[PDB]
Formats: C-alpha cells, sequence, structure tokens
C-alpha cells in the first residue's frame, strides 16, 4: 500500500578537519546515544530554520551556512508513521557548545568516532559524511537495536 506518512526532522554535525561535535542524548527516545543535534521541524518552519533553531536550543551553537548532506527515513516496528530526518553540516560556529536538558555536548577526534554509543545505522551512511559525500538512506529497526531492512545509496543532489 502506500508509504506510511512521515514527519520531518533536521539532524546537524559540526565537522571541523579533526574533530565533530556530537551530543549525549539525556532522555527520552535515543538515550544514552551519541547523535548530532536536531529534532521536529515546527509547523511553518523551513527546514533549515529547524536546522538552526534545534542546533541552538540543543547545544547552544549558532552558525552561518549549513549544508545539506543527506535524508535518512527511519521506521519502526509497530509504528506507522515514519521519520524522515534532513541531515546538514557546518564547519563554522560561533561560541562555545552548552548542555542543555536534552543533550551534553563533546567533541570527538576523527580517529575515535564513538560507534559502539551511537545508532547502529551510522555505521553505514556517517562514513559517508565524512567523506563529504551526500546520500539518501532508510533503516527498518526492529526496536531501538536490530536492523530489519536498510537502504544506502551517494547522491549528487540531495
Ligand atoms: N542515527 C539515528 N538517529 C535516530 N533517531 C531515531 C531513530 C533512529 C535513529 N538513528
Amino acid at each position: 500500500g502506500a508509504m506510511g506518512a512521515s514527519r520531518l526532522y533536521t539532524l546537524v554535525l559540526v565537522l571541523q578537519p579533526q574533530r565533530v561535535l556530537l551530543g549525549m542524548k539525556k532522555r527520552g527516545f535515543g538515550a544514552g546515544r551519541w547523535a548530532g543535534f536536531g529534532g521536529k521541524v515546527q509547523e511553518g518552519e523551513t527546514i533549515e530554520d529547524g536546522a538552526r533553531r534545534e542546533l541552538q536550543e540543543e547545544s547552544g551553537l549558532t552558525v552561518d551556512a549549513l549544508h545539506k548532506v543527506g535524508q535518512i527515513v527511519f521506521e519502526f516496528v509497530g509504528e506507522p508513521e515514519l521519520m524522515d530526518v534532513h541531515v546538514f553540516c557546518t564547519d563554522s560556529i560561533q561560541g562555545t557548545p552548552v548542555e542543555s536538558d536534552e543533550m551534553r555536548p563533546c567533541w570527538f577526534q576523527l580517529d575515535q568516532i564513538p560507534f559502539k554509543d551511537m545508532w547502529p545505522d551510522d555505521s553505514y551512511w556517517f562514513p559517508l559524511l565524512l567523506q563529504k559525500k551526500k546520500f539518501h538512506g532508510y533503516f527498518k529497526f526492529q526496536g531501538q537495536d536490530t536492523i530489519l531492512d536498510y537502504t544506502l545509496r551517494e547522491v549528487d543532489t540531495v
């Protein structure tokens, strides 16, 4: 039948030449895993404006240019609504990251990406982000640990 309906999300990675900023999710779904900063796009908001707002809310950072780098769709067994995640990168930030109720920011060297404490799908697409390639992905999860199906492709546009 028809693809499930999807909810629009953003995800921002501050990626510098030798390190990347992640945040430890402190509560709710995905707590205990390092992730980029993001959340649901609000009514009337552009995707990029939502990305900037979520970055500021969760990490305290404001940034200049955000670059579109990929799109990931997540599906969970037992939930009909999908997550449509628009992924952005930036390399130039203004200020110091600050812990929020949602996220504890932390820098990681690029030879110390904490995959064991990240979502399982990151093993597949996060390397593409690091290579500066654009991608579309889809992952179907049983619970929080098990991937039942996934697709991933590199693209020139997205
Ligand atoms: N990397 C990543 N973030 C996620 N958020 C929610 C569900 C699955 C996820 N995979």
